[PDB]
């Protein structure tokens, strides 16, 4: 029944409130919908395996407070394998390489290749974290898909192609489905291009020893019993002196404030009396989450270190099944495994098949890509497909179609009358991950902190001191990359000469 | 508790549904999470407007299915009235016009206008109505908008305004808010673009006396005590022998099958077990309904009339909140009014207004596009902001944004076990239309007589003969409009 906050959602987000909460003095209960915590984070233990992430999984530099977060409640990280060479599998065929971009040798195809990822940037710094519709053309670009961005910028096919698969892989989604404006401020507040899309110095740089479920299961155990599993809740009522949380299972919850730390859209699922205002109303039917199947291979060794290859592949075609691997191979060195990302419109495609039929295609992707018949005798295999989860709907996070992050992007985060908003989609720096859940959840808190007359409106957002042990190298460019010409740029040059 | 079938939602697909099972001697109950009926539909009485329609109104020729229903509860249809001239308002002048197509002067405009309808048309006859994820182009103009679309067949400047006011106008949505493969899908469906933008002789020809909210009302009226005020569904639970469907407040329900007689959309509200296929799961976070107000301003005489004007203003224009009126007059010639609509982007700035003051900016507007002071002295004011409702989700309808038709469509009216799918989204002719409604409810009652084993197959979707008080008559095009060429065309014999 009574406590001072109600916090629905027992993901990473949820419970960092919680936390937060409980920490400050005040009693909280949080309410989650399924016999688990760690929403968009699962990690499956079994003996075949040992543990594995089925859901999020890395983290990096510049993620500092998911990994003060993680550091406090006794975890530690390690690096993802990526001592030796990278591949791009382009056309049927392999080209290994090191760096986090893929390397281009024809000079128009460097150009165009190179304008791209500085275009996307370029663009990106037009764009406030904190409110992308205050962008100069935000209107101009949120009109447009990335579809109709990257025929506009890529001179060439092989740089569509590979911005193509760069925007599968980010964020589930096909060009066509997204928001450039979105797409664009989704880049930028990660740090750009090259941090997004980095393993050593980026994104995927490591992950937790004994998987990232332990964030949300640590929280729990340290809130006891205010941890409710399998109370969805289905029903908040405002009308009256203190807020009134109705779950599926017939329990009533009174509260001061509530914090929904739930994925925007997933609030339909929730009654609201009185009804939500209008701009909240339709924002949380216009804003669906990207399509995955997570896959990880298990084999007897990690046979493709042998060939001097780190086990990460870039794989554009459309026959592909997965766009992008990693190693998923322990520290230790055993449990020898490749993790594979089936996107966007593959992941409805092909969830048609059979686990069976699924690990026999990607078996079949891998040897090739590798050149490998070894990659045809795996051991074992483990999936997730996020398209059908109830309380998720779907990953890695929320998506904007054209024309809707301007027209109601303001009212992400705005508080309800006593409802504040967490969730790694009201995030303003790595909104998408593991990190944003983190820093949406503590604002959220603080926010209802300032409410009480606990904290300044200073103390709202905070900052976050740099990790010691994730230290952040910073994104440099060269000379050439800065000023080298756009393929239009070149041909304008040379219609001045020929004048 | 128990019976045969529990709808879900009382609206007019739900209602119909409800109805044709009930003939059949079917027990069911409609479940309706509103202190009304009508849904979509709402009908205000007051001394002052007599009645009004505040959400859907208009029906027309082709709509044979709610003029049959209605006929059946005894309601009447009146013609909106277009017997004098239609104006079209264009950069900051009025042009008065006859006939269902603003007219355009210059030769070049002529051409690109002329192509862009026929365009439309053209495109529409290679989508399936009952499938349009297999036209041989479907994927191509799914992973397009409207907006793209528009502009690569617009142009001028004039065509391309002309044509996203239409898609404004049909759908309460932006340009590039929309796939192309589904808006080309939607036009098609409603008998293409002269029958959809037509008053005289398409769907905005006539209006119901007294109301279309008595649609429901009176379906309401035959059930009694079947149908459920104030029962917003929670939970549907088929891992059981029957059905079970739990109410907000806290009532249980047990029936052999469900309709789901809801926007697509607000499926969401609904907790699942056994959870929904991962289709069906995504799809309902894909599709959202549009955004409008519906403004009705009265005055004392309908004084456009004097002027030779009916009352429709197709309005040009970023300035202009309204784009779109209709003379929403009583057939009698009182309760003077005009029926206006403001639409997508529209509605979410002018929401923030008081109702004075979109009263103002209507009347305003009204006297400069009428050319009359008299627009400037109401005696009365109706509005609906549809994006406010919760158990709507927004009117018209449920678009589509790009890539979602194609990959999602298919599982609109697939059933679920034992949920069968109603509401106007789910229909193959005026979806999105009380017509839809009819038409989709019927069909979902049909699917579930089957699986009774009570009716054939060849049985679930049934023909409907053509009102006798509402005939259609044919579309026709002249030849010049059939041969004349577009811009490129022209210039390529250049
Ligand atoms: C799925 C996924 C996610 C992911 C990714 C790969 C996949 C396959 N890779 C990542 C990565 O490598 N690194 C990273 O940092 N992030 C990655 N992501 C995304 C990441 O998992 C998410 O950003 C993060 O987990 C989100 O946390 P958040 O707390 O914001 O959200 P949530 O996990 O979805 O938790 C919400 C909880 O609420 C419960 N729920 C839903 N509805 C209700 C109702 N009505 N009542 C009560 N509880 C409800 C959910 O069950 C969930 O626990
Ligand atoms: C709003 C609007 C609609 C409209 C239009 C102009 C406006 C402003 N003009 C139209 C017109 O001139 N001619 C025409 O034929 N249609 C026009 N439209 C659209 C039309 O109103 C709709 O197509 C039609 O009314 C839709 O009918 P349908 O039966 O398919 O759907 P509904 O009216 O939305 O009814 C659904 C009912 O379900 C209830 N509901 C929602 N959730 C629940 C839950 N969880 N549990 C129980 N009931 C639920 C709704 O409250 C509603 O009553
Ligand atoms: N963080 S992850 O690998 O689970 C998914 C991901 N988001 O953005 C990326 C850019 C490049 C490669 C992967 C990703
Ligand atoms: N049926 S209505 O008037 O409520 C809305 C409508 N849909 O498509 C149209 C085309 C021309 C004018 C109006 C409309």
């Amino acid at each position: 029944n009574k406590c001072d906050v109600v916090v629905v959602g027992g993901g990473i987000s949820g419970m960092a409130a919680a936390k937060l909460l409980h920490d400050s003095g005040l009693n909280v209960v949080v309410l989650e919908a399924r016999d688990r915590v760690g929403g968009r984070t699962y990690t499956l233990r079994n003996q075949k395996v040992k543990y594995v992430d089925l859901g999020g999984s890395y983290v990096g530099p510049t993620q500092n407070r998911i990994l003060r977060l993680a550091k406090e409640l006794g975890l530690e990280t390690y690096k993802v394998n990526e001592v030796e060479r990278l591949i791009h599998h382009v056309k049927g065929k392999s080209y290994p390489f090191r760096g986090p971009f893929p390397p281009v040798w024809n000079p128009i195809t460097y150009l165009d290749h190179n304008n791209f990822w500085r275009t996307m940037d370029d663009m990106g710094r037009e764009i406030p974290s904190d409110a992308p519709w205050k962008a100069p053309l935000a209107e101009e670009w949120d009109n447009m898909t990335m579809k109709e961005l990257l025929d506009k910028l890529c001179w060439t096919e092989s740089a569509k192609q590979l911005a193509t698969l760069f925007v599968n892989l980010c964020v589930t989604a096909e060009t066509h489905e997204v928001s450039a404006l979105w797409f664009l401020w989704y880049v930028k507040q990660c740090g750009g291009t090259t941090r997004i899309i980095s393993t050593t110095n980026g994104g995927q740089e490591r992950k937790f020893v004994g998987g990232s479920g332990q964030v949300s299961e640590r929280i729990m155990d340290l809130l006891g019993d205010r941890v409710k599993l399998e109370r969805p809740v289905i029903y908040i009522d405002q009308t009256r002196e203190n807020v009134l949380v109705e779950t599926l299972n017939h329990e009533m919850y009174e509260a001061k404030y509530v914090i929904s730390a739930i994925p925007p859209t997933l609030g339909m699922k929730i009654h609201f009396n009185p009804p939500l205002p209008m701009m909240r109303n339709q924002m949380i039917t216009r804003v669906p989450l990207g399509s995955v199947i997570k896959c990880i291979v298990y084999y007897k060794e990690p046979f493709w270190r042998k060939k001097d290859y780190c086990g990460t592949m870039i794989i554009d075609g459309e026959e592909a099944p997965v766009a992008y691997t990693l190693d998923d191979t322990k520290p230790e060195g055993n449990y020898a495994a490749i993790m594979g990302f089936i996107l966007a419109h593959k992941a409805r495609k092909l969830a048609r098949l059979t686990k069976e039929e699924r690990l026999k295609k990607l078996c079949e992707l891998y040897a090739k890509v590798l050149g490998s018949l070894e990659a045809l005798e795996p051991v074992h295999y483990e999936e997730k497909n996020w398209c059908e989860e109830q309380y998720s709907g779907g990953c890695y996070t929320t998506y904007f179609p054209p024309g809707i992050l301007t027209q109601y992007g303001r009212v992400l985060r705005q508080p309800v009358d006593r409802i504040y908003f967490a969730g790694t989609e009201t995030a303003t720096h790595w909104s998408g991950y593991m990190e944003g859940a983190v820093e949406a959840g503590e604002r959220a808190a603080r926010e209802i902190l300032h409410a009480m007359g606990k904290i300044p409106e200073d103390e709202i957002w905070q900052s976050e001191p740099e990790s010691v042990d994730v230290p952040a190298q910073p994104i440099t460019t060269t000379f050439l990359e800065r000023h080298l010409p756009s393929v239009p740029g070149l041909l304008r040059l040379i219609g001045l000469t020929t004048i």
